[PDB]
């Protein structure tokens, strides 16, 4: 019993943590294999910021340039590459604590696991979700850049997310490993805004299986609804559209409490319209939404790693 | 910027996580240096868990009986003890893995990370406090217990928590890596209950300071409070009284945002009498208590560890 936001265990990706050094600008890289991983505005300047031409600041370094701490040992980096927005250092020594591990791109609505860390040292590590703009309400200092996101499956790291910046409204914009930002941000230090979120509604939704799971049963009623009119409702309080294909996956979860699909979006529309009225769901006093269908299963059922 | 519930990187502790069997019963086990430290509920039986006397069913093991796994590997026992509710397993192997360590004993309102394991197999990491009632609101399901809460500092896991327990009330119970449990509770299966719990006063406030220091800055006043006045509000509210030892330990945060301590006192008395107006602090509908003073400055200063 008990439910928290739980992050995946992050001694895999630990070993994977360096420091990257070019110039003036110091900041995390990932090393896997003989490869390290790096977001590309470590090669700018101050003066570089406004509108970089990577591939003209990148022509004009050379290897030597870059710097790699994995702890108080030093790496040589012996070739570069550009893969989007992220830099790749071929290094002369093989990580050995590199685990089985997939690049993956994750759909809105997913979470994964941080690891911040700060000069290739892990710092602490929290569970975030890929918000529906493509942002992350994560916590992130100077330095941060270049810790990754990252879930794991069974014993294989599928690494998510890199970090590259902070956006004005305190929240988070980054990669996938391969360095296609998510949403429509550049990494330029021009005028960008995260954009409108919505609320993940399947996640809510499976967040409401977890309470049952977990005792709390209050905000249940004998009312039923439509996919149809359900969405009606959610649209006016911001949250997603839910499909049919949310509905399907939320099915293990219905049937392990007896509670259809359809009658706990019952159960949420009379939550947004009535709201909890000072009361708490799993110690929260707001809808949460950083719980994925699959996060409910693992916790509520127990699922661990190698 | 950014806040969020951060755990300590749980890698050092993954290394030490193993498998205990005696009889039809696994749970996990703590393996440092050659000693494997588990909850002595491990030699009970189903018919002896009323009021088990541990002694005598210590005396009727021998060391064969103690199946210890570290992954696929079999792990030997040399040698049994218990000290207070803990198993000490003297076992053939030290572990190659084993990090520079201490066992504290920490007071109520410290925080911890908990790595949830089943089979000796780590399945979450997860931020905790010792609530006043010495229980934690933690997220364990069964053959959880063995999995331990610490803290790090540079380099040196802090072991301040092993699992035994779910009280009725969903809350969790155990003890420090000495086997001393946190409060009055007892390794039988008899009527115990958790005891009225308080919030934990000098972790509102440094929550508080945290939000001055991410940008929220609505819930302040130009009042003031004197010290007993206060705590004539917060015991009212179930609140903890704030001493002046809490005072002083908040003091970096005072200077650091130039807000002083008994500012932000008026501030928490004002929020508890009038409530949020449905607002959120740090993306919280609640007055969050889980984050320490020490907590608050390692995430909004940004310190690491090796
Ligand atoms: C990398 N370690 C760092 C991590 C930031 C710093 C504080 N919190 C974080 O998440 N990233 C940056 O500082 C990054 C610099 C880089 C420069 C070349 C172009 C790509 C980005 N920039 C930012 O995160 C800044 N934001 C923006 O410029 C944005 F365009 F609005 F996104 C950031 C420094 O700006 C404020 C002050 C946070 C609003
Ligand atoms: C150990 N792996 C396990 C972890 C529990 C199971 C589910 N969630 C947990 O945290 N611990 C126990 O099941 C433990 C057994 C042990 C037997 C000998 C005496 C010491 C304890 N017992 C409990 O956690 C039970 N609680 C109690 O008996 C208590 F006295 F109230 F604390 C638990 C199984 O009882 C309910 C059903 C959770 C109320």
């Amino acid at each position: 019993s008990g439910f928290r936001k739980m992050a995946f265990p992050s001694g895999k990706v630990e070993g994977c943590m360096v420091q990257v050094t070019c110039g003036t600008t110091t900041l995390n890289g990932l090393w896997l294999d003989d490869v390290v991983y790096c977001p590309r505005h470590v090669i700018c300047t101050s003066e570089d910021m406004l509108n970089p031409n990577y591939e003209d600041l990148l022509i004009r370094k050379s290897n030597h340039n870059f710097l790699v701490q994995a702890g108080n040992v030093q790496l040589r980096v012996i070739g570069h590459s550009m893969q989007n927005c992220v830099l790749k250092l071929k290094v002369d020594t093989a990580n050995p604590k590199t685990p089985k591990y997939k690049f993956v791109r994750i759909q809105p609505g997913q979470t994964f696991s941080v690891l911040a860390c700060y000069n290739g040292s892990p710092s602490g590590v929290y569970q975030c979700a890929m918000r529906p703009n493509f942002t992350i309400k994560g916590s992130f200092l100077n330095g941060s850049c270049g810790s990754v996101g990252f879930n794991i499956d069974y014993d294989c790291v599928s690494f998510c997310y890199m970090h590259h910046m902070e956006l004005p409204t305190g929240v988070h914009a980054g990669t996938d490993l391969e360095g296609n930002f998510y949403g429509p941000f550049v990494d330029r230090q021009t005028a960008q805004a995260a954009g409108t979120d919505t609320t993940i509604t399947v996640n809510v939704l499976a967040w409401l299986y977890a309470a049952v799971i977990n005792g709390d049963r209050w905000f249940l009623n004998r009312f039923t609804t439509t996919l149809n009119d359900f969405n009606l409702v959610a649209m006016k309080y911001n949250y997603e559209p839910l499909t049919q294909d949310h509905v399907d996956i939320l099915g293990p979860l219905s049937a392990q409490t007896g509670i259809a699909v359809l009658d706990m979006c019952a159960s949420l529309k009379e939550l947004l319209q009535n709201g909890m009225n000072g009361r708490t769901i799993l110690g929260s006093a707001l809808l949460e939404d950083e719980f994925t269908p699959f996060d409910v299963v693992r916790q509520c059922s127990g699922v661990t790693f190698q």
